[PDB]
């Protein structure tokens, strides 16, 4: 039974709410098949090596995101930046969980609310196929999502967001309460409910893939998926999206892996962990795009619109697609309950780790917070609840879009780039390899060291530069955000990107001694500062820098 338990642990570790909710609309937006060449390339080249590096860092140092930089004291700012990014994401992550819970509540009926026209939320333009370049939004399912759930029709833009929706308010309160009462005792929340939180996503994917293929218009969707538009690969938006999605789904750049692995057995094998997680992620993504495009090809056939106009490209694509596939199944109520229970469980499970990253990273930094976990968890959870309250208004989809685009984009890419720099170049890839050898019994191979030192930082810097210089103003499918919205988003990105130089400056000024002594204290591990008085700093020799 241990092998069954081991398989469940690995397979449930590999799946995340990002894979299920954020990949579909990123694949639809960037053409489908053309989105997986950058996706797989960046996976192989930067996602697997960096996942491995973060796992090994956390496991060896037994420290959270912030304090793990005792190995090079100038990068505690990088730690703080990743904690801030993880805090920012939860604001709207919990809002998606609230949407899932509202849909689950709506699903306990024999006449599902998203199948036909004529409800209190329907407009005069509602078009049911059964009875009877701009995106198509007059379908029963899209109108349900945008009028009976979001109540978006009561907003004009990000300048008139409105007041909180009380239904989503109650759902968000339930979600927040569950998260707190799951996080207030301790970190350990594995092996107790993962039997359903690990197998249900894959069962849902399997039934969706087997069914959608047998739909009237699925062939056209699969063709649009498998036809690769090589012109999209010269635009840099697909590359930016693929990089950000790799880091979103693998957990890198959020401080989640470091905090999670600080609890692993010292001898735990991180090589196999990275290999298995990345392989499962790649196969799952390539198989999930198939089902997405089969569903929306059938939607194109049924609604008689072009496959590039059937559905939104925003955060609600899954909530538009899953209902459409559900209504085509027999016993649609049972299937709706299964799908939305899966979504709710997966979202709660992943948001728990996202919040535990913040709690652990900041508690390992201050002992007062480590002795008072109940109050700290309350504070984190309540601040998240309010700043998400901002996202459940009438025009809260615009704020969720602004956050989704700016909270972890260039900011997360920069943070992970600085992590790779600080470890590989300053701490030493050779010392990092020695630590991995002491932990796991074998030294990392040449491919891993090359990716850690040269290849991954090079591509991360390329993507960061391109994202900064090739930046498209913000939109939601028909709506052009006012310029001050992009300025606000760039301020949000800089708010976490800038913690690095500020901490470097603070550390330099707070230290005592001469310039060279200050640099030596700044780039030397905290438990080797007594060598500085001996004027033996390895970073001050060319040999340390020419290593591989
Ligand atoms: O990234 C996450 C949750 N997450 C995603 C992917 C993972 C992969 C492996 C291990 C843990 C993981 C956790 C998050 C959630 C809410 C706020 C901020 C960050
Ligand atoms: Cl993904």
């Amino acid at each position: 039974g241990k092998k069954i338990d081991f398989l469940l642990s690995v397979v449930g570790f590999a799946v995340d709410l990002a894979n299920v909710w954020r990949f579909p609309y990123l694949c639809y937006k960037n053409g489908g098949g053309a989105f997986l060449i950058p996706y797989t390339l960046f996976l192989i080249i930067a996602g697997m090596p960096l996942f491995y590096m973060e796992l090994a860092l956390g496991q060896y140092n037994r420290e959270g995101a912030a304090t793990v930089w005792k190995i090079c004291p100038f990068f505690k700012g990088v730690g703080y930046a990743v904690i801030l990014i993880a805090l920012y994401v939860g604001f709207y992550y919990n809002v998606i969980i609230a949407w899932s819970l509202y849909y689950l509540f709506s699903s306990f009926t024999l006449n599902l609310p998203w199948t036909d026209c004529g409800h209190t939320w329907n407009s005069p333009n509602c078009t049911d196929p059964k009875l009877l370049y701009s995106k198509y939004k007059f379908t029963p399912a899209a109108e349900f999502y945008e009028r009976g759930v979001l109540h978006l029709h009561e907003s004009s833009g990000i300048h008139d967001i409105g007041l909180p929706q009380w239904q989503l308010l109650l759902c968000l309160m339930v979600v927040v309460i569950v998260l707190y009462f799951s996080l207030w005792k301790g970190v350990k929340t594995s092996g107790k409910v993962v039997w359903i939180t690990a197998t249900l996503p894959y069962f849902v994917l399997f039934v969706l893939l087997v069914h959608g293929v047998t739909l009237p218009g699925a062939s056209n969707g699969i063709n649009a998926y498998l036809h690769i538009d090589f012109y999209r690969l010269k635009e840099a938006t697909v590359w930016i999206d693929a990089a950000t999605q790799i880091f979103f789904s693998l957990g890198a750049g959020f401080g989640v892996l470091i905090a999670f692995a600080s609890y692993n057995k010292f001898d735990n094998n991180c090589y196999r962990d990275a290999l298995l997680t990345s392989s499962i992620n790649c196969i799952t993504s390539f198989v999930s795009g198939f089902a997405i495009f089969s569903i929306l090809g059938y939607m194109a056939h049924e609604h008689k619109v072009n496959i590039e106009d059937v559905a939104t490209e925003g955060a609600g694509l899954v909530f538009i697609l899953y209902p459409e596939a559900i209504s085509t199944l027999s016993g649609s109520t049972f299937w709706a309950v299964v799908f939305f229970v899966m979504l709710l469980a997966l979202g709660l499970d992943s948001s728990m780790g996202g919040m535990e990253a913040v709690i652990t990273g900041l508690a390992d930094d201050f002992q007062v917070l480590k002795r008072h976990r109940k109050l700290f968890t309350f504070g984190v959870t309540f601040s998240t609840f309010l700043l998400a309250l901002f996202c459940i208004t009438k025009g809260g989809i615009y704020v969720l879009t602004l956050l989704d685009t700016f909270a972890a984009g260039t900011s997360i890419l920069f943070a992970v780039l600085m992590e790779a720099i600080g470890v590989s170049w300053f701490y030493g890839v050779d010392r990092f390899s020695n630590d991995i050898q002491q932990m796991m019994g074998f030294r990392p191979g040449l491919y891993w060291r090359l990716c850690w030192k040269f290849v991954s930082p090079a591509f991360l810097l390329f993507v960061v530069v391109v994202s900064i210089i090739n930046f498209k103003p913000l939109t939601y499918d028909d709506y052009i955000f006012p310029p001050w919205a992009n300025w606000v988003g760039w301020g949000i990105a800089l708010s976490s990107m800038v913690l690095v130089p500020i901490y470097v400056i603070y550390k330099f000024l707070s230290t005592q001694g001469s310039l060279w002594e200050r640099l030596a204290y700044g780039i030397t591990p905290e438990n080797e500062h007594h060598l500085v008085a001996q004027r033996d700093i390895r970073q001050f020799q060319l040999q340390h820098w020419l290593a591989i």
